[PDB]
């Protein structure tokens, strides 16, 4: 089998892509926040605290039948930027992009924190990262990719996320159509749960290619790339007027400013972000100082290839025994 899905920037700053999916009999479409990431697939639903639902499409698990409840299972799940969420499991018929799991794990929100409220465009998220991290108890469960995996033509998947437009997720095969030359496969340590990598260092703008060994992980759920202090400090350094201001919480640049493109290594290969998807825009309605896409590492405690990073790139997922993941340009 396979599956294809289109996958959609929320906002003008590609803030987070959301992706149809089909829960339950009839099908209830949400639009989830597909995570490379997180191992939890959860849905604002019925049962979610009536205060904390603001324009979201929720899950109602009583009227799907083929939903059964899993009895005793809860889940919670804190994030890195300190949203969360938690609640109670169903078992339910899932399907994205014609590809469909039986008996999936649906986690159903009864309280999510504000920022998820206060954002209606994300229905839930779909995590994609390793079964490991999976948050239900007492029984963990397994993430939509791994229950799919057998029944797939080839145990992967692709991302391929647009700049300022949709994109798509494929499941179970690569399409050779979507990028421009080679995929560059690199070794993966799942030993966090993560799709863990070592990329090969980083060239700013037209500069020197700088060789060295930057590990971090593959992640769809997190908008911005998250390097290492020295990295981040050589690529605003050659923005005039660039500083990183703590009460925003970051580097900060002039909208009037146009920004290089950075370069980041896989294996031989390079990937080359142009400036504009670093631009993140203003910092308040109405600001001429604008919020970068590239910010430090320091203090998350690991560095995040997120949104910013692998738009610029066709992705495969490769979830084979030993998994491994490939960039392509495109």
């Amino acid at each position: 089998s396979t599956g294809s899905a289109t996958t959609t920037p929320i906002d003008s700053l590609d803030d987070a892509y959301i992706t149809p999916v089909q829960i339950g009999t009839p099908a209830q479409t949400l639009n989830l926040d597909f995570d490379t990431g997180s191992s939890d697939l959860w849905v604002f639903s019925s049962e979610t605290t009536a205060s904390e639902v603001d324009g979201q499409t929720i899950y109602t698990p009583s009227k799907s039948t083929t939903a059964k409840l899993l009895s005793g299972a809860t889940w919670s799940i804190s994030y890195g930027d300190g949203s969360s969420s938690s609640g109670d499991v169903y078992t339910d018929t899932v399907s994205v992009g014609g590809l469909t799991v039986t008996g999936q794990a649906v986690e159903s929100a009864k309280k999510v924190s504000s920022s998820f409220t206060e954002d209606s465009t994300i229905d839930g998220l779909l995590g994609l990262a390793f079964s490991t991290l999976n948050t239900v108890s007492p029984t963990q469960q397994k993430t939509f990719f791994d229950n799919a995996k057998a029944s797939l033509d080839s145990p992967v998947f692709t991302a391929d996320l647009g700049y300022h437009a949709p994109g798509t997720y494929n499941f179970g095969f690569i399409d050779t159509t979507a990028y421009t030359g080679s995929i560059t496969y690199t070794a993966v340590s799942t030993k966090q749960g993560f799709w863990e990598w070592t990329s090969t260092g980083y060239a700013v703008g037209s500069g020197t290619f700088k060789s060295t060994s930057i590990d971090g992980i593959a992640d769809t759920g997190t908008t911005l790339l998250y390097l290492p202090a020295t990295v981040v400090s050589a690529y605003w350094a050659q923005v005039s007027g660039a500083k990183s201001s703590s009460s925003v919480g970051g580097y900060v640049f002039p909208c009037s400013a146009t920004l290089p493109s950075f370069t980041f290594g896989v294996g031989s290969a390079r990937i080359v972000i142009p400036g504009d998807y670093i631009d993140f825009g203003p910092i308040s309605t109405g600001s001429s100082s604008c919020f970068g896409g590239i910010q430090s590492s320091a203090g998350i405690g690991i560095n995040i290839f997120g949104d910013v990073a692998l738009k610029a790139a066709f992705v495969v997922f490769n979830g084979a025994t030993t998994p491994t993941l490939g960039f392509a340009s495109k």
